[PDB]
């Protein structure tokens, strides 16, 4: 069918810049972390101009769906909903989605600005500091099911919980009642795991595929029981548990990707797939690596490939993205 994957997310503009460690210190940021800007960090946005930053579209789920749309090519192959502000920045994101052929229904929040994320590159790592702005007012429209009619893969990032957990809950609810449809979720960042524990619990029950990195699962283990790689991964599959797709995919930088699935009979299958080596000197920045991996994974899943094949496609998409500035598109 036309629409193959439908997602909700926070559309944001990324401002990328290479900054010295001193900048991280002055802004109270932890290298490699992802957080929402506190009042004191608001000054980071204007101050970046001294570093000649570059700007490009961002937003975790948007980045992912853009990979699926690029690989599927047909207009409306991927659908997306989110909220943008009534400003020139919002217009740039919108124009870009239209030119890429994605199907979108953006909600415009008058009086508010389009979200922005400062992507600070230092050493090799990326640190993210975001100001949601209009993204926080996002509410799914009553007829979203009509816009996404035909889609069998629904995706949401935990980052959408900040606006309200109702959005993702409604999407999962809908998918659940549809046979042959699956709901997929990304843990997004440690902060989401720690702040939205309750909503996540209800959400996990209705999740078919859970994606996240080692750091996110670690917090998920602690916040929940299991505690403890492989064990953490097998651990998380209970949260989704208690043939219906139940799979957990854990990414971890250059280390092998670990996927654990629970088959119909209760058999647990775990795959440990290596990630092709990429010389460090060839890496530009790792911003968007996980989003690219999820996008390649969902596109392959859309084509009926196997779990291992899914993972290989995700790895290939991520390897391309890490060789570019911010979230690029190529292949
Ligand atoms: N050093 C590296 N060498 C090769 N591949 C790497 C890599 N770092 C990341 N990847 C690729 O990226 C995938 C995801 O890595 P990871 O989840 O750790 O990214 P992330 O958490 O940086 C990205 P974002 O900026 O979206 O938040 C891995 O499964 C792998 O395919
Ligand atoms: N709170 C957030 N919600 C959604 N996307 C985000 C958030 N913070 C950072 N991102 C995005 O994560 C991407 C890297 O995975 C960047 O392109 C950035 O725009
Ligand atoms: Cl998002
Ligand atoms: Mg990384």
């Amino acid at each position: 069918g036309p629409m193959r994957v439908f997602a909700i997310g926070n559309p944001i503009l990324d401002l990328v810049a290479e900054v010295p460690s001193s900048f991280l210190d002055e802004f109270f940021l932890k290298r490699g972390d992802a957080t929402l800007a506190t009042p004191e960090q608001m000054r980071i946005y204007s101050t970046l101009d001294q570093f000649n930053p570059t700007s490009l579209p961002g937003g975790s789920a948007l980045n992912s769906v853009r990979v699926v749309q690029k690989l599927l090519r047909k207009p409306g192959s991927a659908g997306y909903m989110g909220a943008i502000g009534d400003d020139p920045r919002g217009q740039v994101l919108k124009e870009l989605c239209d030119k890429e052929g994605l199907a979108t229904r953006f909600m415009v929040a008058p009086g508010q600005s389009t979200g922005t994320c400062a992507v600070l590159i230092n050493e090799k790592e990326r640190t993210l500091c975001t100001h949601l702005g209009a993204c926080g007012s996002f509410r799914i429209p009553e007829n979203w099911t009509t816009f996404a009619s035909g889609a069998l893969i629904f995706y949401a990032t935990a980052y959408t919980l900040t606006a309200t957990p109702k959005n993702a809950l409604e999407v999962a609810g809908y998918a659940h009642g549809i046979p042959n449809a699956i709901f997929t979720l990304n843990l997004s960042a440690p902060f989401c795991v720690e702040l939205y524990k309750d909503a996540m619990q209800s959400l996990l029950l209705h999740t078919n595929i859970l994606f996240g990195n080692e750091e996110e699962f670690a917090h998920l283990a602690k916040v929940h029981n299991l505690v403890a790689k492989v064990a953490l991964s097998v651990a998380n599959k209970e949260h989704a548990v208690e043939g219906a797709t139940k799979l957990v995919v854990m990414t971890r930088g250059h280390n092998p990707v670990i996927a654990a699935e629970q088959t119909a009979d209760g058999t647990v299958v775990v795959h440990e797939v290596g990630v092709p080596v990429v010389a460090a000197e060839k890496i530009v920045d790792t911003n968007g690596a996980g989003d690219a991996f999820v996008g390649g994974f969902l596109y392959g899943l859309s084509q009926g490939k196997t779990v291992k094949q899914c993972i290989m496609c995700g790895n290939a998409c991520a390897q391309d993205v890490i060789q570019h500035v911010g979230f690029s598109l190529s292949f």
